[PDB]
């Protein structure tokens, strides 16, 4: 497996604004978003908590579509 996706580097609280220093990129199983979209992620909020070392998924950001 290549393929990395973000991950999340601290616990997120939920309604939080994404900023870089949340985001790490690993190669993890299930696939979530690409780890080459996180400029891409950083002010979007995300609609539920994500604790530590969970991978974000489309699901969980708000006006996330790519």
């Amino acid at each position: 497996a290549n393929q990395a996706s973000v991950v999340a580097n601290q616990l997120i609280p939920i309604n939080a604004a994404l900023t870089l220093v949340m985001m790490r990129s690993e190669v993890v199983t299930p696939v979530g978003i690409p780890a080459e979209d996180i400029p891409r992620l950083v002010s979007m909020q995300v609609n539920r908590a994500v604790p530590l070392g969970t991978t974000l998924m489309p699901d969980m950001v708000k006006g996330y579509a790519a």
